[PDB]
């Protein structure tokens, strides 16, 4: 069951995998939830995405200390928007090694974000260049193409049925594709489908702005995105 911890919510999804959820009261929209992941890999913890703020991200680290009590070896963040990278300073203050798409790091200052310490680069087929993601353990990083943003990346978790679409994917009942301000409308549908094709065995799709869903999240997202082009 959901665990309320301060102003955040944590949900166990699998052995060794939890979803973190944080909220930003954005004037004109409401209080917007954003989800990321926490993965235990043996004697260390790996984080996917910050919370919206430094204070909230420090609370994620406090929850990890309380509930897992192992060091956080690294974090990977999935594009240069506040819901995914707003808490980078808190990660750095904690001594955690941070990673983002090279393009996210390039974009970070202009987006009002602090860059990660390390840049991921990607092969033409979308898989991360392995030398740029050292010690990622079960995290399998894939660039599906431009969609929600030009820089959006995705993460599969080996040893589980889980793949994380970040803000690219919406659930199977969503009425819209959410924040398209920085979107690539031409390529969105193909990028959503490429995410699915990269992680064909994933039966639980985790995403930023919906609760976990089946692979119908991918097909529905792509079908909605067909209407953008
Ligand atoms: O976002
Ligand atoms: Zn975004
Ligand atoms: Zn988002």
């Amino acid at each position: 069951g959901d665990q309320r911890f301060g102003d955040l919510v944590f949900r166990q999804l699998a052995p060794n995998v939890w979803q973190h959820t944080s909220y930003l009261d954005m004037p004109g929209f409401g209080a917007v939830a954003s989800n990321g992941l926490i993965v235990r890999d043996g004697g260390r913890v790996l984080v996917v995405d910050t919370a919206w703020t430094d204070d909230q991200t420090a609370q994620i680290l406090n929850w990890i200390k309380q509930e897992i009590n192992l060091p956080v070896a690294l974090a990977v963040v999935t594009h240069a928007h506040q819901d995914k990278m707003g808490g980078m300073d808190a990660l750095h203050a904690a001594g955690i090694a941070t990673y983002a798409n090279a393009l996210s790091n390039q974009l970070a200052p202009q987006e009002g974000m602090v860059a990660a310490q390390h840049s991921l680069t990607f092969a033409a087929n979308g898989w991360v260049e392995p030398a740029t993601a050292p010690n990622f353990g079960p995290l399998k990083v894939f660039y599906p193409g431009p969609g929600h943003t030009s820089d959006n990346i995705t993460v599969g978790i080996d040893g589980t049925d889980i793949a994380f679409g970040g803000c690219l994917i919406k659930d199977s009942k969503a009425k819209s594709l959410g924040n398209l301000g920085d979107a690539d409308t031409e390529h969105y549908a193909a990028s959503a489908r490429a995410f699915g094709a990269a992680f064909p065995k994933a039966s639980m799709i985790v995403m930023s702005h919906s609760a976990p869903d089946s692979r119908a999240a991918i097909t529905h997202t792509a079908r909605m995105a067909d209407k953008l082009r």
